[PDB]
């Protein structure tokens, strides 16, 4: 469905996931212990690669992607996304698509480098401040508490995130990324900043949403001037995984026009 | 591009646009003088014909719909839509598109009628409360007024039109139409009927829709409880007639899940 692959993205080692051929769309997963490209987006790339060249990337810190002993802060998160689109073979400008960390950090490149941007998916992205113990046990709470009341758990999706969240070294990175996240109470932009976003945009939001309310996308929809919304009924926080045909053709139908 | 029918429904001969094969889509044109068919959705039925089948109704009263001597009430076009819908050959439930006063009229037959519908997508629809001289030069200042600000306008849409709403009998039927609706204080439900909507929804909202706030489908999104949402930007009253293949993909995508 999709080959593994790595960069060398300015120096931090880049694992990526890719298929299809066409214009580039990078994937970008969620925070969360384990969270990485696989587990994010496996049902939704097939469909997106009838259309495109779809590369889901690791961020710095997360899955296979390299972690160095750094301090891990939103600001190195966007730069390694940034070194990351450079590093790869692209004619021209790529679309990016995130959840939650991974929205906020491509919103981030979509402020700081838009020139390497074309379009832009907010899915329960972070960034507006809007108002686990590590057993296998804790990661099925997780996932049953951040998806909707019908979303069935899949064994094989719990025992791949809990691996990945296992793996010392993703567990260290893990930590020292949510310690800085908690040391500025937690990831936003001000809005200010939100508003910088220029690049077509689609926010993404699943109506029963509990981590980011479906408000924050009103908020969003308020302060980029050129956002669509896309909300979504009977979706928690991970609309690509608890509805991925739903996602995916929105997500196609919103890149066809751009 | 599509065929003009007539249909005898329930009494009330009705003339309807037809193109596509396949599961059926039932369009409905908004309010105001010369409004009908044509003019609301020409280049959405082609886009929307190569997987559908398309049936774009004129409402009762407007365009080349019959328009009896009789009290035109919103329980009136409620009654009409699912006549037609009966009169047709339809072999099991469809799809409905309103919008504004189109958009009441399908919501109304999906609480009242719901075992004949399969869809329903309101775009700027009429329903919620939240909160023209007849002149082609009026015409002008009406749809410049009810769309954004980069609509182009195309005269040979404003005379088509303006010949619908200057015909006589159509003009009759208008003021009859308009004169209920007045009398009533507006064209609205109570939120507990609207809350009543139980098929699947879209509701479709222009951004800077100046008859319809954008507040008004967070509040049909809270509402309706299988309702999806789609925000479009530098959108006015008219996204189908503003944004048609932006419109038409949206729907295509809605109707592909359901």
């Amino acid at each position: 469905a999709y080959v593994e692959r790595f960069v060398n993205a300015g120096g931090v080692e880049t694992r990526y996931l890719e298929a299809g051929k066409g214009q580039p769309v990078i994937l970008i997963h969620g925070g969360g212990a384990g969270a990485e490209s696989e587990g994010n987006w496996r049902n939704v790339i097939p469909i997106l690669a009838r259309h495109y060249r779809v590369i889901a990337m690791d961020m710095l810190g997360f899955g296979k992607t390299a972690k160095p002993d750094i301090e891990y802060t939103q600001d190195r998160r966007i730069r390694h996304l940034h070194d990351f689109i450079k590093a790869m073979n692209f004619d021209g400008k790529v679309s990016i698509v995130g959840n939650s960390m991974g929205g906020a950090t491509g919103l981030g490149v979509s402020v700081l480098h838009s020139e390497l941007v074309n379009a832009l998916v907010l899915m329960g992205s972070a960034g507006l401040v809007v108002e686990y113990d590590f057993t296998r046990e804790g990661m099925v709470h997780l996932v049953k508490a951040l998806t909707n009341d019908g979303f069935k758990i899949d064994d094989a999706m719990i025992n791949s995130r809990y691996t990945y969240a296992t793996d010392e070294a993703t567990r260290k990175a893990y930590v020292a990324t949510m310690q800085w996240i908690r040391e500025q109470g937690g990831l936003f932009y001000d809005p200010e900043f939100i508003r910088k976003v220029q690049v077509p945009t689609l926010v993404v939001q699943g109506k029963d949403d509990k981590v980011v309310p479906v408000e924050t996308a009103y908020k969003f929809l308020d302060l980029i001037d050129d956002s669509w919304g896309y909300i979504i009924p009977h979706c928690g926080h991970w609309a690509m995984i608890e509805h991925p045909e739903d996602f995916a053709n929105a997500t196609l139908s919103f890149l066809s026009l751009r």
